[PDB]
Order: structure tokens, then C-alpha cells, then sequence
């Protein structure tokens, strides 16, 4: 249970390809995004800097909270 803001993330498109990018890391992973908040709630056994690089390479830089 890590949770990233991610400023790019701005409408239902970017959302849609920051949740593909972490299921296609961990098809165990669940993912919950908020267009209104563009906060990104993940629940898996990698590490939040292992998320956080995918999300980057991708075009999705964010910030952990
Ligand atoms: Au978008
Ligand atoms: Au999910």
C-alpha cells in the first residue's frame, strides 16, 4: 500500500497507461487511480523505486507518498 501522485497523469489516457504499465511489471498488482486527485494507489511486492522507475520511463513521473 504505497500511493504516488503523479502530475501527468491529468485525464482517463494517461491513467489508463500508468495502470497497463504497473499491471504489465506485476499482473499481481492491484492499481487504483483518481483523475481528480491524480493519485495512484498500488498494492505490490515490488518496491515503491521499482514502481516509481517504470512510471518514469513511461512518461509518468511521480512522487511517493
Ligand atoms: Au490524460
Ligand atoms: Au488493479
Amino acid at each position: 500500500g504505497m500511493q504516488f501522485h503523479i502530475d501527468d497523469m491529468t485525464c482517463g489516457g494517461c491513467a489508463s497507461t500508468v495502470k497497463k504499465t504497473i499491471l504489465t511489471l506485476d499482473a499481481n498488482a492491484t492499481v487504483r487511480t483518481d483523475p481528480a486527485t491524480r493519485l495512484v494507489d498500488v498494492e505490490t511486492s515490488l518496491s515503491a523505486e521499482q514502481i516509481a522507475a517504470a512510471l518514469q520511463k513511461a512518461g509518468f513521473p511521480p512522487r511517493e507518498r
